[PDB]
């Protein structure tokens, strides 16, 4: 309570109206989803696959890499072409030849211009029709379409089967040699690729958009952005520029501490529990050196084929296996960065004593946390090699969906570990607010943050092996755009301000009101901002209305970062003994520079739904993904490491001269391979994706254009700058642990 | 010179690099203009009109209102449809009917869908070809196109002719009854319309865009935006956001006065010259009341036809006359407000004495201005009614182009009056900085601003009666986007800081650096920002490449207006005698609010070239025009009126209770007639313009859709608030002049 009745009500007011908006629209994503047809038949009488064969074909797609091989409805990896827009153009060109063979005498390519436009108008009448029969379950597609589907089916049966004809196209797609040894799996898998491009073509009931909201930009069947799609883009621009101006207008009008001579953390000297965190500062730097070194190993498969300078490590370590470890070990060391600074802050609040069985609680968390890492990395190896039986795949092995690629049995092992980290926080915080005090204001906010950071991983359930892919793309982003983006940015603002409150630099009054205006602004457009990962995947038009207007308000408090980047840096002059923490106070400054240039600048370039239409599935998304994940949550795990290196080894200097290469190799290393080798490839692809089609921007005839070859062979001029910038950090921490 | 060596070098550096970028591209706008063909002939052998007939048709179009009747290439008025898209659609449907009449047996409307798409591909083949013969001067268009042009000539001959059949379509376009009594004048005007929509269809040499950069969005002949258009749009967006964030960053990191007891302006008491400004302060409010009444009179012709509750004032006072007066008297009173403020500031700088024959120039300049006003209005009335002979039209009468609609002789009169104001400034300012002092830092900037504001009306020359329309649209925006937008915003910052410096509130050190940091920022994207009025008018793609990217940087220093709207309002508390200037210190705050909400927010909504494509010529442009013209330079001539009411009548109070109404009527009326009756009309026109075509968003089958009728019949509820606010302000000024 206290005098904070205004602030503590407007945070619950945001978390009540902007939290039912994932629930009032969460039923809209379910019952407006593209249905899987019960029976696919031809008009002559034969019966093709049904809804059982599609779902078993989905499990065949998961066993080869899932979204880490080639993207489906845009989301995935960006080397192999998306199989819902590469199946589409190969099916329409098969139809255009089977409708020209009995038209004059020739094919679609050898007709003059006025007569070849009399066939693309017949494509719009058949392929933008023949939807479901209103719970009759039948499809009954045309017999000229039954021959074109079976014609292109033999091309995808020959691509995943070790055939000698399609070499040097399995080399530009970074598929190993087989990718599916069994024969009935890839006969069932390419039935699933039909349904993922059946829904991309058929019209919804009465409207002028498709089931996937007109996504794969194809000039044959008239796939152009909607009328309501362009009108909801210009509304999304005026929300931003009238939000930035009205924030600085209300900031400049509605406004209106001697430091101690000793550091108050060295007066405690707690030996038994906080000395056991030396392992956790090793697991951060061991996974960080392993995660960069995979990056130079998965970017090598982009440039070359599968050679690796002599013998090929391609039948053991293919592209979709080294990419799966590159994302998954990245989310671990960001997670165990906060887990070190979380458990360090547990016994420091309740005086300087530990709870009962605290060191016994820490020493069994770490050996269960390392059980998951080397336990999930075996499941990826025994599933992409296709050794494990396919019925037991989802539980241990490989899930298929990116950012949740650890198996279901191992996924409980990550959820049980953070839930065990939850009770080790609450046993050390309930003797601090259940005591009769009157200053439990920051402690009540931090209690709500630790309760939310460990229970929002549980939304990674509610989807199993065989549920509908629109349901698998709704609960998946609840832990990527709400647990990594949202609630890692609440816990890293309070616990950041809790340290500056304890050292005696902020006066605990402007450390709480600054942590409820910077905890409700990030949540105003953060919980209903989940929906900008669900534009073109089985949704209606109001889903891009909630996710393009209420998503610009998480770009409003990110551009204005002059404050909270100077008043976290001018704390250096407030004490003579703030030279010992100079380098953590330089990492919490370069968090702010990449929270406006990775989340604000490069994050709004792809936000409005006319410019996510042409960009979704290109090389402009890993510009935003590399910069907003290492820049914002990747310098916090290195700011909470070189701070926790102090107070547990308070005798070793940080050795400047090494840190000036360990800090200025991460910044300039990240801003040189983005602005030379990932951004200009993302604009040659954008110039082709809006001119010709979506299939043209990922086709292998385009990605070997002799200008996109010299623009990814120049990744290595920035890769080795990042490499030595990462080695100089881990050599410091290993030297610091002695 | 002095300690200001950095700023006074970077301002000349900006005005040196961003000023050759107008000349080196003005050469490109000249030598890449769409040529007028020397001879138009048919393929059978006959000879149609030539280029002289096209130029006489241009003069005939000028004689009836010019751009105030119906827009040409988007620029103009927004009631009658743009003739270069309406002519285009009528000519294309005439060609489709003449090519279907000899195809099977029917027309384009009564053909099935696959066979009517075999004629639009022939429209794409014939109409996107047959350009000029490489300076051969001939056209030699197809005889079917000759028959289609001769067929659609008769409708536009019948529309401007008093013909009975075409009533109640001459009433929804607000044309009086005749608009052209002579017959050869409209017979040549139709040929001019043929030229201005011939340039909208033909392909440039080798490229894939037209001469007017693919402008009139027509799905028949494939008029869709380019790829480089969309690429420069996304580049413009990232330039804006990366500008705002870096400006706030470098503001927050790179930083580092007793008031007197008496007002220092009442200590001078200069009686002979400054008492002669009552005529100017009466002329400002007289033209302001007359202009608001003309605005209320010209919006009635939108809602009703030409009735005016009984007898019609339509053959004497048509829509074109009242619209021309509504723009021109607005520009006149906005100019003479600054003129009176500068002439007040003239003798105060050189101590408290006047130059020789100072009262005589003031006493003749007022009668010269009022002579120019009544002669221009008499010329408009005697030119639109078609009484004055067509040989003598451009000199006195009506020019045709909007914002320069006063005739050439009256234009020389206005330029001579502003030059007389210039020499009256320089005869009073040169004995103040030629004295041996060391404080001529602000006065040099003010002298350069006076030399800028008084000379660049002279770029309204260099185009006469018969030059090419791309040349007439290059020198026209040199006095609308560089003399009104740019150099009225330099003269209003230095004079404001000079007044706040002379009064003894700022310390003259932060009044100079803040008047070059806020004079070099507005000029970085202001002089090469002219080019966003020249996207789709006879230009190439480098012109929009300059005018998007280098124009987003004049939106960057406008959103951040928390500073320069609080440090100009917190000057009120610095003295007890700053209650006498309370209302100018609210006008100079409403200037900042509408400068961020009419130039930033609603001004960037229409800026990027993919969203100016569908918007150019709609009801979203008068939103930005009414907001940024009365909001920024309209409260400035009401701040410099109620400040100059002090120090010449320093005995009459401002009478609060009336000033609250005269402020919060203007603000609430301008913010309520924009957000109710001009913004959703603009959004409905945007939706229909991006769905169907450009002809559909201005057609009279669409602008009576029964929802656009109730959305402009609610203009009056915002009109009467603005009306009563204007009446309260003028009755206050008339009561104060006694
Ligand atoms: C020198 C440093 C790095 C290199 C060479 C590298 C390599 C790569 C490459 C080539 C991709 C593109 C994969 C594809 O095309 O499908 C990628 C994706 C990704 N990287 Fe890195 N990486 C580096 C640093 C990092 C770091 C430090 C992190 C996080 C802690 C990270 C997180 C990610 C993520 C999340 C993706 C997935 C993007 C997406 O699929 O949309 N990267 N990495
Ligand atoms: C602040 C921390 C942020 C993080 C950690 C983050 C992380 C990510 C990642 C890793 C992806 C790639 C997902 C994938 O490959 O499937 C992504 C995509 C995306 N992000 Fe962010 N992001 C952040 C901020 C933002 C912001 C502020 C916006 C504002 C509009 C935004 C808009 C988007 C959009 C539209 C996509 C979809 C791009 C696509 O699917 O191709 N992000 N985000
Ligand atoms: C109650 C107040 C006003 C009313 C009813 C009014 C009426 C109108 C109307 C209906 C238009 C649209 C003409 C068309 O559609 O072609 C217009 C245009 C315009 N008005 Fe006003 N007006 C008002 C106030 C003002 C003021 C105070 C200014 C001060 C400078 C102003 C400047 C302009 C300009 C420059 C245009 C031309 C916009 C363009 O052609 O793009 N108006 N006025
Ligand atoms: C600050 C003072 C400003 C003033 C006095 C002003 C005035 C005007 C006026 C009167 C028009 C209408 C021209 C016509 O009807 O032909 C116009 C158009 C336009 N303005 Fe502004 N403007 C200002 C700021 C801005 C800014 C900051 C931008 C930034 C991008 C901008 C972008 C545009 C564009 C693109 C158009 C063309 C719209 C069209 O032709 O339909 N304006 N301006
Ligand atoms: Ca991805
Ligand atoms: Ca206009
Ligand atoms: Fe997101
Ligand atoms: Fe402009």
């Amino acid at each position: 309570m206290g005098p904070y009745r205004r602030l503590w009500f407007t945070l619950i007011a945001v978390l009540a109206v902007t939290f039912a908006l994932l629930g009032f629209y969460g039923g809209e994503v379910y019952r407006q989803a593209p249905p899987i047809p019960e029976e696919v038949a031809s008009a002559d009488g034969t019966r093709l696959f049904g809804r059982d064969d599609i779902l078993d074909g989905q499990t065949a797609w998961q066993s080869i890499g899932g979204m880490q091989l080639g993207s489906i409805w845009g989301h995935g990896a960006y080397q192999a072409p998306d199989w819902t827009a590469d199946w589409l153009h190969r099916e329409l060109m098969a139809w255009l030849d089977l409708a020209a063979r009995d038209a004059h005498g020739r094919d679609y390519g050898q007709l003059d211009a006025p007569a070849q436009a009399a066939l693309r108008e017949q494509l719009k009448a058949e392929y933008r029709a023949n939807r479901a029969d209103a719970a009759g379950g039948k499809l009954t597609l045309s017999p000229r379409r039954a021959q074109a589907v079976a014609q292109t089916e033999a091309y995808y049966d020959q691509l995943f089967s070790d055939a000698p004809a399609l070499h040097r196209s399995r080399e530009n797609y970074a598929m190993k040699e087989n990718t599916l040894p069994d024969a009935n799996r890839r006969r069932q898998m390419t039935h699933f690729f039909f349904w993922t491009a059946w829904a991309a073509g058929t019209e919804r009931e009465g409207t002028s958009v498709t089931y996937t909201n007109n996504w794969p930009h194809e000039p044959l069947i008239g796939n152009h952005p909607s009328s309501e799609n362009v009108m909801w883009s210009i509304i999304s621009v005026v929300v931003l520029l009238a939000g930035i101006g009205l924030l600085i207008w209300a900031w400049a009008f509605l406004r209106g501490p001697p430091a101690p001579a000793r550091d108050p953390l060295t007066t405690f000297a707690l030996t038994p529990s906080q000395r056991a965190l030396g392992k956790y500062l090793f697991l951060v730097v061991a996974l960080f050196g392993f995660q960069v070194l995979l990056g130079g190993f998965t970017a090598h498969y982009t440039v070359e084929g599968q050679k690796f300078y002599g013998i090929d490590l391609s039948q053991w370590f293919p592209y979709s296996l080294v990419r799966t470890w590159h994302i998954q070990s990245a989310l671990f060391w960001i997670a165990t960065g906060f887990l070190a600074a979380g458990l360090f802050l547990a016994p420091l609040i309740n005086g300087g004593r530990d709870p009962k069985y605290q060191k016994a609680g820490v020493d069994i968390l770490f050996w269960a946390l390392v059980l998951v890492v080397v336990g999930s990395f075996a499941g990826n190896y025994l599933a992409i090699a296709q050794i494990m039986p396919p019925d037991l795949n989802f539980w241990l092995g490989h899930q298929g969906y990116e950012y949740v690629d650890l198996g279901r049995l191992w996924q409980i092992g990550k959820f049980a570990g953070i839930c065990f980290w939850l009770v080790l926080m609450l046993r050390g915080i309930v003797p601090a607010l259940r005591t009769p005090g009157g200053d439990k204001n920051l402690l009540a906010l931090l209690t709500a943050s630790v309760g939310a950071i460990g229970l929002f991983y549980g939304a990674g359930f509610f989807y199993g092996e065989r549920t509908h892919l629109t349901v698998m793309e709704y609960w998946r982003w609840w832990i990527v755009h709400l647990w990594v983006e949202g609630f890692f940015e609440v816990f890293a603002t309070t616990a950041l301000a809790f340290i500056f409150s304890t050292l005696g630099l902020v006066s605990r009054r402007m450390a709480t009101t600054a942590s409820l205006a910077s905890a409700s602004l990030f949540m105003l457009g953060g919980i209903p901002g989940t929906f900008h990962h669900l534009y073109f995947a089985g949704t209606t038009t109001p889903v891009m209305a909630v996710g393009a207007s209420f998503s610009a308000l998480e770009v409003v408090p990110l551009i204005v970062l002059g404050h909270e980047a100077w008043e976290n840096w001018r704390l250096k002059t407030r004490a003579p003994w703030m030279e010992n923490l100079k380098w953590p106070l330089m990492c919490f400054v370069a968090v702010a520079f990449w929270n406006m240039l990775g989340a604000g600048v490069f994050g709004f370039m792809i936000n409005p739904p006319v410019s996510l239409y042409y960009i979704q599935g290109l090389n402009t998304t890993p510009v935003h993904a590399h910069a907003a994940l290492f820049g914002v949550y990747g310098f916090l795990a290195l700011g909470f490491t070189l701070l926790v290196l102090r107070y547990i080894r308070p005798q070793y200097a940080l050795s400047p001269g090494l840190m000036k290469l360990a800090f200025w190799g991460l910044n300039l290393g990240l801003a040189l391979m983005i602005f030379t080798s990932l951004l200009p490839i993302g604009l040659i692809q954008f110039h082709a994706s809006v001119s010709e089609g979506m299939w043209y921007a990922r086709s292998e005839a385009f990605m070997q254009q002799d200008i996109l070859k010299t623009l990814r062979w120049g990744r290595t001029f920035g890769d080795v700058v990042f490499l030595l910038g990462a080695l100089a950090m881990v050599v410091q921490v290993i030297l610091g642990l002695l």
